[PDB]
């Protein structure tokens, strides 16, 4: 027998529950950032592209005119195009009609980890403070990004990471500038929306993140959802936000639409995934409840209905790792599934947020 086994509390900071007894070539100087000390410093860059809506600017010698021109273009034909549609609009602080494509060497410990950054936004730069470029602009590493022979880059590598930075650029806005309560999304939603966002560019699924989701420890031993894990297993977090977005996807009864639904909802961030799940799901349906159902639909992955996600192909091989012990506490929407091949009572001294769902 096996059970999906949650946390059904939706407060992100909530305690730990108990599971139970048993001009081209125009130069402009940015301050970028030294990840290996988190220090500012200043990154004199290039003007490569001057399109419609994105300048691309080059602090990489290695990287051609033609190279940052074809990322301008992409941008500009098809990034820019996709997020508008589905995601928001940009700011424009700086009152110029379009955003700064920094491409450079993000700089990291790569070199002696074997980890790099790929790209990021700084909300940061829409403000006047420390550090701030005062514009909108993101950041898209080079190296080891587009590969690792600096002779033959290839740019195209980080196509969908444009499309990445560009969603948290557009949810910054609506949510920093547009709206009165000017806070944030949470993170974990936040991040979801960029990945639903590169899915759409790829038209294909994030087989990476999957993948990750079918390897992790942390996950298979009650990973939070909605727990943004900073200064540990950070990358299961990007694979569960990934995949719940897909499965609102997939439940929602306008796909796709709902995504910009939920950035532009006045309210916070469970309030805006509560209406979307009541409007487009089902309307007697809990954010609690729809989180648990998530975690039994990557187990059991039903054709229709709560508990799979509508039969799509994209997300056959996702396959969650039963554990034979289920940790004493699990942290708001954080899941196991337990399998014993023995008789089990579902204990009676659980905390009343903990739910066990049997599958099989
Ligand atoms: C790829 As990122 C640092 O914008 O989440
Ligand atoms: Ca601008
Ligand atoms: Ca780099
Ligand atoms: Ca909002
Ligand atoms: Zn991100």
């Amino acid at each position: 027998a096996s059970y999906v086994v949650n946390n059904e509390n939706i407060d992100k900071d909530g305690r730990q529950a108990y599971t139970g007894s048993y001009s081209l070539n125009d130069q402009r100087t940015f301050t970028t950032i030294d990840n290996r000390t988190n220090q500012d410093e200043q990154t004199t860059a290039t003007l490569k592209y001057d399109g419609k809506k994105a300048q691309v600017w080059v602090a990489d010698q290695y990287i051609t005119d033609k190279q940052a021109q074809n990322i301008g273009r992409e941008f500009d034909e098809r990034i820019d195009p996709l997020i508008e549609n589905n995601f928001g609009e940009p700011s424009d602080v700086d009152n110029n009609g379009k955003v700064n494509i920094l491409v450079y060497d993000i700089k990291d410990n790569y070199d002696q980890t074997g980890t790099y950054i790929g790209g990021y936004f700084h909300p940061r730069d829409l403000y006047n403070v420390r550090g701030s470029n005062h514009s909108e602009i993101f950041y898209m590493d080079t190296y080891p990004s587009m590969g690792t022979d600096r002779q033959h880059l290839n740019e195209s590598q980080i196509y969908s990471t444009l499309a990445h930075e560009y969603q948290h650029m557009v949810n910054a806005n609506e949510n920093l500038f547009k709206e009165q309560s000017q806070e944030e999304m949470d993170p974990w939603l936040n991040e979801a929306l960029s990945m639903a966002s590169e899915q759409m560019y790829l038209n294909a699924p994030l087989n990476s993140r999957i993948d990750y989701y079918n390897n992790s420890k942390s996950i298979a031993y009650g990973h939070s959802l909605i727990r943004w894990d900073e200064q540990g297993d950070t990358l299961s977090n990007y694979s569960l936000s990934y995949l719940f977005i897909e499965y609102l996807k997939k439940q929602s009864d306008n796909g796709e639409q709902v995504f910009k639904e939920l950035i532009n909802d006045p309210g916070d961030t469970n309030t805006a995934l509560q209406n979307a799940i009541h409007e487009h799901v089902d309307p007697n349906l809990s954010l609690s409840k729809f989180m648990t159902n998530f975690r039994i639909a990557l187990v059991k992955k039903e054709n229709s209905g709560p508990y799979g996600f509508k039969g799509d192909a994209d997300f056959n091989n996702v396959h969650p790792q039963p554990i034979s012990q289920i940790p004493e506490t699990l942290a708001p929407q954080g899941s196991v599934l337990f399998q014993t091949n023995q008789d089990f009572n579902v204990p009676n001294d659980k905390d009343e947020d903990i739910s066990y769902n049997k599958v099989n």
